[PDB]
């Protein structure tokens, strides 16, 4: 069935990920020095290569392999459009390793052929809560809190193999040899999401979208006039009201975030996290990089009152190409990313997110059924999409979790 996960230190069927009861490495404890020091073999026509990501050139050439060849829905009505900006937002954070950037190129004119990216993150990735119960029934509460300590592992994305190369069993040897810079750095886990189905996720759950330009999004038979909505005399109008949202926030105190903001931003989020079962956990300088508004790439609002910041709210844009479709090339989509809120309700909160990213020309709100994501679904009009997010980690077993026990939010 999977002639690579097979060979791989992940939970390997649904059954095992049932049976497991504590956080913790799967395979043998091994050190740097048992790790090969040279890359993985690859056929002689083809090379490894680190891309500088400080380096216009070298972001491009990603950027334009990922706009190509990277990921669409099942219906090919989609592939994201990750902007040069975003890429260098997302893929060199604080402490960032240049090595856990891995490419393939053809040797002979240096044409990207493949990528797969790392990056570090501090994840707080011990037994949940309700094995933790069950194990102080068992008599069991040392080995089950053994890992609780917010471990520093590798997050895993924008895995892309070009199109003319796909089913060549290209993808294993980029995961080996990633998996090898690794842990040359002595890091044994990592987190990694996917649409798709592998050996085996530790939570998945739906993406839900919120119309913000209904005209739009039907232009792109995405919506379409909805079939619900045909038995109206006036379908667009009708479609329009049921979305349009007010033109400037209601919440008294909002504004952007600035950086003298990042002590408290840190504090009421870190206090908001630390009641899932999976979640990082952000220097001042990880809050500053992922939430100062960064233009084009990251929104961020905060809510102070009486100076004091005790509500905010991220998001980031990522764009779509829209397949087949000429008239309409690009979706512009803004994802929900972190928040907190601790003087209004969510809905309230994450309002004021969708009026501002309206009134900045954004086409749809996204986002996965993670953190409180469900408590405002109803009321501020998202519907669940085709599609779900899977959850997974490399080297560490773990019981099946709801999505609402997940805080890490994938870009
Ligand atoms: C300690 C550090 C560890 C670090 C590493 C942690 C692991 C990170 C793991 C990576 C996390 C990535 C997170 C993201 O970025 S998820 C986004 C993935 N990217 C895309 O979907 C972009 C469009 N598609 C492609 O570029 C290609 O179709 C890819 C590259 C996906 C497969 O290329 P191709 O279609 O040319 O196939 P192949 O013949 O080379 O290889 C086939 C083998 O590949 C397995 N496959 C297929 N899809 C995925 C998938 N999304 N994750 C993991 N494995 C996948 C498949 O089951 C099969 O294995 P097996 O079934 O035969 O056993
Ligand atoms: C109009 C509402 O739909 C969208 O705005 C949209 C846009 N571009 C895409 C591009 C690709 C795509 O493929 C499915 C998919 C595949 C992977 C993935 N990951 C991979 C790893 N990193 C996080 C996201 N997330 C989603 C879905 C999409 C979707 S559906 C998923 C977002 C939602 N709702
Ligand atoms: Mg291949």
């Amino acid at each position: 069935a999977h002639a690579f996960w097979s060979t791989q230190p992940v939970p390997q069927t649904e059954d095992e990920t049932e049976k497991i009861v504590f956080a913790g490495p799967m395979d043998e404890p091994k050190t740097v020095a048992d790790i090969p020091e040279e890359p993985y073999p690859i056929a002689s026509t083809f090379e490894w290569w680190t891309p500088n990501m400080e380096a216009a050139d070298d972001i491009h050439a990603i950027y334009e392999l990922l706009r190509d060849n990277y990921v669409e829905d099942d219906d090919s009505m989609f592939r994201f459009n990750y902007s040069e900006e975003f890429l260098q937002w997302a893929l060199c954070p604080p402490n960032y390793i240049p090595d856990w950037h891995v490419a393939v190129r053809r040797k002979a004119d240096k044409k990207l052929l493949a990528f797969i990216a790392g990056v570090p993150v501090t994840l707080r990735m011990g037994t949940p809560k309700y094995m933790k119960v069950k194990a102080q029934e068992k008599g069991e509460g040392e080995e089950a809190a053994k890992y609780d300590e917010p471990r520093h592992i590798c997050e895993i994305n924008f895995l892309c193999v070009h199109k003319q190369l796909r089913e060549k069993r290209l993808a294993p040897i980029l995961i080996k040899e990633a998996t090898r810079r690794v842990n040359r750095t002595n890091v044994w886990q990592a987190v990694y999401t996917a649409g798709v189905l592998l050996p085996t996720p530790y939570a998945s759950g739906q993406y839900f979208h919120r119309s913000l330009n209904p005209e739009k999004l039907v232009e792109i038979r995405f919506s379409g006039i909805p079939a619900q909505y045909q038995k109206f005399q006036n379908p667009m109008a009708m479609l329009k009201r049921n979305y349009q949202l007010p033109s400037a926030p209601k919440n008294s105190g909002l504004r952007e975030m600035k950086p003298s903001d990042v002590p408290q931003v840190r504090r009421i989020l870190m206090n908001y996290l630390d009641s899932f079962d999976v979640g990082p956990v952000f220097s001042d300088a990880e809050i500053s990089h992922y939430l100062l508004p960064r233009d084009g790439v990251v929104f961020t609002y905060v809510v102070e009152n009486d100076k004091k910041v005790t509500d905010f709210f991220s998001f980031y844009r990522i764009p779509s190409t829209v397949i087949g479709n000429s008239n309409y090339n690009l979706l512009n989509a803004a994802y929900v990313h972190y928040y907190a809120a601790t003087s209004i309700p969510l809905h309230q909160l994450i309002l004021d997110l969708l009026i501002v990213a309206h009134s900045r020309g954004f086409d749809v709100c996204n986002m996965v059924e993670i953190l409180d994501n469900r408590s405002f679904v109803e009321q501020l009009k998202f519907g669940a999409g085709d599609g779900h997010l899977r959850y997974y980690f490399y080297n560490w077993a773990y019981p099946k979790i709801k999505p609402s026990q997940v805080a890490l939010v994938m870009l």
